[PDB]
């Protein structure tokens, strides 16, 4: 199979997710220093969340570019903090989820005989 | 919180790889059992707006052999991708931020 395609697409998904986690973080920071801007950023994201992180940020920059810049910085820091954990967590997570899926289906199968 | 973040990130990745594994099995079925390939494509088109684990539970109710197959495939996809991610994510987020900043210098 095309591992390069899947690795790239996986990476794009990851960056989009961390972008949105960065948006949540800045919302929280604005709570400590400037509460009206927290609500604005939350509301903007409700109609603007349904898109790739890069398209969301371009939308944000048109309206509040100080916030767009803070998010670039936070998302880079979040990525630096999590990146090296991801391989083992993914492998362990998929092993655990697979076990649970199999055990549940087997329990279903033997329950349909009881 | 870094710990909550790396966990939630992981959940998101597992969901994504689950749906990638679905496409793999659709492709395999396109060879061995075209009507079931179509069936699985159609099911997935209606059941994908949920976490991968809930998708699998639903699939297991209908076509359990396909659920079992997707579990094995997603494990393989994880193994094929996982060790690229620390580099791809760092390099990717650096280039994406460079692009954003170059754009907004306009």
């Amino acid at each position: 199979m095309d591992v390069k395609h899947i690795a790239k697409q996986t990476t794009k998904t990851l960056i989009s997710y961390l972008t949105y986690q960065a948006v949540r973080t800045v919302i929280g920071q604005l709570a400590e220093t400037d509460p009206p801007r927290s609500l604005w950023l939350h509301q903007f994201t409700s109609q603007e969340s349904i898109q790739d992180g890069e398209r969301y940020l371009e939308a944000l920059f048109r309206e509040q570019p100080d916030l767009g810049f803070r998010i670039l910085t936070v998302r880079e820091h979040l990525a630096e903090m999590v990146a090296d954990y991801l391989p083992e967590m993914l492998r362990a997570g998929i092993q655990q989820a697979n076990l649970q899926q199999r055990a549940q289906q087997l329990e279903r199968m033997t329950q349909v005989s009881e």
